[PDB]
């Protein structure tokens, strides 16, 4: 194990590891994959009921005891060429999993996650994972970072993020800054922060890697890097006097969680091997105290900035850069015990590869940021967005369609509740989503084999989640 | 004839009319228009001369002195099954008139125009018209608009504007005033202007209106008036502080070119029943002296806010607002002039209704702007927009399909030169459209009835347009 030197004989547990977080994280974890996964044993036990005998409250029994709900009766009404509904129970039994892990997870942090975003010099941190499912933990998980208006998390197919929606946003936020000093004042000294984050496996490099770039982790980080040196160049040449941004890129190995940070330099520019391994970080403090640890990560951050030769860069990061950095791999510290804790190594067989439950389309879910919970793609459009969205069902061809189960996607808005129409043209686009899926797999949805919930949700973190329906 | 009252035993010529701009813009129209029409009559010789023969260089020196270029030898090659290809070469030739056009009516004026828009209190003049043909000269004949960098023209069917990629602009040239004070700083009490622009036929109201509302001009005039009133409610109350715009509504006898403005009150609300008619201004004004005839326009503004009952207003329109209006009420008497000069009255029964010789979608040409020359639906998606791409092909089965003719349509989009990767993103884009738009109409491009023409642009008025291969 690469963090974990005495495993599989002693585990090991990090003086930094939050262990009510951790606690709090595992619960959550398994009870949200539980209500999803415990749909499959119910539908094996629904086809075995006989047909030509009434069995509906022989169902709705069942449904009631094995998932906490009932189903609608037309759902139980058998075709009489195909027998049980069981593609469109599977689809409304996970659409009410996801209510539930929803409503149940549904969220003073706030202005203390800002301030300190501010004082790193940031005026708002905006991460583009890849969609693949095993980063979609990324947030309250390997980073630790807290949801706030300022948090941004838009996940693409090979972190191949939108620059010109990135753009737009930068756009957005900075005249928010010189119309109403929110985060702060456009005269304060602090930059948007965008964060690539790419992924490999070290466990299986050649096949459970990032697929978008055929598992080859030198041209997924180099592609990712090239993205965030690409936004930057936007920002910068768009608009005149001085427009900059701060970039940062972050790699994870999926079976562990780790992370390694790329520092960047004093001009802001970063390097494929200029970074901190968060794995030989936690090995080198294990034994310490915890202001020890602190020191060692402060100065294995430092001591990756006076670097020359391959890794030279043009002097060391901003403090509020460093301080940022450090944060970051002081939280993912307690990841990396989440991991070994619950699985005496790294992640097991089943949880190695893509195991996602859902298709996320849209704007994503604040509430339930799970890793190897759904393949998550930020879009607005399946037409500018069509490889994302043909990267999760080639995913799920595998996952579910192999075993006959159809593909539940969830098409997922915010919308500003303040802003008269806003609501209802956000309905409009999420219901042109469900049609752009349709009409792109319409063999597949022939088939009834793509089952979606849509929804839409007021802008402000904790607000209620409201479906919607297809038409 | 409304504003000619002597016609047809008596031609009028308004003392306010610009003669030398009325020839310009006529020879413009006749000579643009020629270069699409004159293929229709080659493309009928073409079909006539006898397969099985070569006639490469017959069609090749016809194709020289009808059209002025010759086609390449690919086109020339009959098919063994369906003889000469017509199709082919009628989208060729189509594209080669475009470019023609373009060329030769490619362009101080640039920095009095945003000066008379400052000094009238806006930073921004942004118009959307109705998708239809003959409102394409809506800006060079109608109004007498010049093009300037802070000047739109986005084009929808009905004219129901895209209100979030609105606001979008909005918050963009914002954030240019504030950051480089262009065109003006942001403390400047000025305003950004949206103007929509309904239509109607005054000869044929029930046929000949806007097939977008039924040809129901109040219900045409309702959407156009209910669309600007929702943008104001999105800026206002998507930002802090007292954001604001202006908003302006205009109507237009597409049967004479002649418009009728909407006259905001003190507050900036429009009233469906408080207008200044064009074509009344012109036949009382018709025999005055130049600045007597301004005096009386000046006071028909004024006297529209006088109004009580139902066109009651809170107060009269600002006096930036009126000498705006003023000014496009005398430069569209030259437009009401250029329409009886040209044909004795009304345009002819010919070009009373659709007569569009292209699509164009997209960001749309500065240089061909000429009443029934394209169709224009202004778009990012198909997806987005489908509904204005679905109009533009109705129309077009009438005008060509029904005479064996494949439709011809131009996608177009500028790019900022400046940043590095704009050029790329935006031909991803121009490409994306063609393949969307294909899928859509399969069956009308398994036929070849659909020609595209790709192509993008420098933002800079006066650029050069560069065609890009679909593929
Ligand atoms: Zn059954
Ligand atoms: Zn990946
Ligand atoms: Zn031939
Ligand atoms: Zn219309």
């Amino acid at each position: 194990h690469p963090a974990c030197i005495t495993l599989p004989e002693r585990t090991c547990r990090h003086p930094l590891t939050d262990l009510e977080a951790n606690e709090q994280l595992g619960r959550c974890e398994d009870s949200v994959k539980n209500r999803f996964d415990r749909v499959i044993p119910f539908l094996q036990v629904v086809a075995g009921i006989p047909l030509g005998l009434d069995h509906v409250t022989r169902v709705q029994e069942l449904a009631q005891s094995s998932l906490g709900h009932t189903l609608p009766e037309e759902l139980l009404k058998d075709n009489w060429i195909s027998g049980h509904n069981l593609k469109g129970i599977f689809g409304y039994a996970t659409a009410k999993a996801l209510t539930a892990a929803t409503e149940q997870f549904s969220r003073d942090d706030s202005a203390s996650a800002i301030g300190f975003f501010l004082d790193c010099g940031f005026h708002a941190v905006d991460i583009s994972p890849c969609a693949d499912g095993r980063l979609k933990g990324l947030l309250p998980y390997i980073l630790r970072l807290p949801l706030t208006a300022f948090t941004y998390r838009k996940a693409y197919a090979g972190s191949m993020f939108d620059i010109e929606d990135d753009l737009a946003q930068w756009e957005k936020n900075e005249l928010r800054r010189y119309r109403e000093g929110v985060p702060n004042t456009a005269d304060q000294p602090t930059r948007y922060l965008k964060i690539a984050v790419y992924h490999f496996s070290t466990s299986d490099p050649t096949h459970s890697g990032c697929a978008a770039h055929g598992s080859n982790d030198r041209a997924a980080l180099e592609a990712a890097l090239t993205q965030l040196m690409k936004f930057r160049e936007a920002v910068e040449n768009a608009h005149c006097c001085g427009a900059s941004i701060d970039i940062l890129l972050i790699g994870v190995d999926t079976d562990t969680d780790a992370i390694r940070v790329h520092i960047p330099d004093s001009k802001g520019f970063l390097n494929p091997y200029r970074y901190v391994d968060n794995t030989v970080t936690y090995a080198q403090t294990l034994h310490l105290a915890p202001d020890e640890a602190r020191v060692i990560i402060h100065e294995a951050i430092l001591n990756a900035n006076r670097s020359d030769g391959w890794a030279k860069g043009n002097g060391v990061a901003s403090e509020g850069m460093r301080r940022f950095i450090g944060q970051l791999l002081i939280n993912n510290l307690s990841q990396i015990d989440y991991v070994v804790n619950r699985h005496g190594g790294r992640y097991p067989p089943n949880d190695i590869g893509h195991a996602e439950r859902y298709i996320s389309v849209g704007d994503g879910f604040d509430e339930v940021q799970i890793r190897n919970l759904a393949y998550y793609a930020h879009l607005d459009t399946v037409e500018e967005n069509a490889i994302d969205v043909d990267v999760g069902i080639t995913i799920f061809t595998k996952l579910n369609l192999s075993r006959g189960l159809p593909i539940p996607i969830a098409i997922h808005y915010r919308y500003d509740p303040n802003v008269p129409g806003s609501r209802e043209r956000t309905v409009v686009k999420a219901r042109r989503i469900y049609n752009a899926i349709k009409e792109r797999f319409s063999s597949l949805d022939e088939q009834n084999l793509l089952q979606f919930r849509l929804s839409v949700q007021a802008q402000d973190i904790g607000s209620p989640i409201e479906e919607v329906a297809s038409a």
